[PDB]
């Protein structure tokens, strides 16, 4: 029982080389075969690497797998990037009876310039508090590529309960927007000194914080 | 080298049984194990069956896998169809020289009940006003089907500039969420008595109103 940790995203221009790392949390990376899967948006998954570095028939030489024992990491390298390489890439392995997939890496083959998001965090409105709702909204606009990861904190502690995040959406300026909202009760909201919204984009992380007031 | 062929789509009504076939193109279906994965749009896939007919820990017992040796096919059978079962389903087997996936079957669950949206309108945050921004956000959640019209008002008049609405995305309750945001300056925000977000869904309107803080 172990995790495989991949970064959330990578991006490059057509024709360049990109590397996707996959770090095993406990145990040796070399003691079990590592596979790589590609899933293009709205497509079936395809195996691009099995047994660490083996390509199935039809998978071009541009895809290369490797293992690094000292890092305890596997890597998928894609050279001569093409637009059709734009996909989610997952590593998986085993130990004992456990099958383990990594969390996935979104690879974007850049189709326009990179744009860091505007992150605005809204505390509960008066209208919803009178309805025993303390829902928070994290608004994320004007970003590219259209992939983000959102994490919420109550004080310092992570929150998984009550989190919904929209699929990013192309807006009229041709950049992506999304919202994350946290469905709190006024009780939970007033019982903490602050809440935070963490937005990660192109491996850059921004944190916004709000505290209960009165007014 | 073999392939797995699944229907592109199946639609069925709630409480009824649906089958999804997965045909192996060469060799015997019984010579390697078959997995089934479920994928909701937006999310990573989830394992529903391994070793032909085994369910992992989270998975409703309404999900059953089977092997038919004569037709050289695997089947996923979902009894008592729930709207939460609407998703893409992929079968998967092994070729020793590959991990093979089917093309995917899109499962539509028909006659989903209507659900009016929860609407919440947030005035500008303190933090954004300190950075000379007065963006307003209207969270629109828990609605079905997944289309809304959003109109904004300054006092009682239609707003014609600065409105973005995101494409509704299905959330973890299998209902849609979106947010509409209006990018005002501090001046526009305080030059008016109020702003309003008007949401229409299935011929029914909801209108929320907010006004500059008095503190
Ligand atoms: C596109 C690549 N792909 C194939 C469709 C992925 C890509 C990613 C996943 C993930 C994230 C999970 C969910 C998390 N998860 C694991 O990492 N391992 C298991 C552990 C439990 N389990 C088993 O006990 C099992 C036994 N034999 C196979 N699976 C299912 C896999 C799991 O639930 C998963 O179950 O399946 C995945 C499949």
């Amino acid at each position: 029982n172990f995790m495989l940790n991949q970064p959330h995203s990578v991006s490059e221009s057509p024709g360049k080389t990109v590397t996707i790392s996959c770090t095993r949390s406990s145990g040796n990376i070399d003691s079990n075969y590592v596979q790589w899967y590609q899933q293009r948006p709205g497509s079936a998954p395809i195996t691009v690497i099995y047994e660490d570095n083996q390509r199935p028939s039809g998978v071009p030489d541009r895809f290369a797998g490797s293992i690094d024992r000292s890092s305890n990491s596997a890597s998928l390298t894609i050279s001569g990037l093409k637009t059709e390489d734009e996909a989610d890439y997952y590593c998986q392995s085993y130990d004992a009876r456990n099958v383990v997939f990594g969390g996935g890496t979104r690879l974007t083959v850049l189709g326009q310039p990179k744009a860091a998001p505007s992150v605005t965090l809204f505390p509960p409105s008066s209208e919803e508090l009178q309805a025993n709702k303390a829902t928070l909204v994290c608004l994320i606009s004007d970003f590219y590529p259209g992939a983000v990861t959102v994490a919420w904190k109550a004080d310092s502690s992570p929150v998984k309960a009550g989190v919904e995040t929209t699929t990013p959406s192309k807006q009229s300026n041709n950049k992506y927007a999304a919202s994350s909202y946290l469905s709190l009760t006024p009780e939970q909201w007033k019982s903490h000194k602050s809440y935070s919204c963490q937005v990660t984009h192109e491996g850059s992380t921004v944190e916004k914080t709000v505290a209960p007031t009165e007014c």
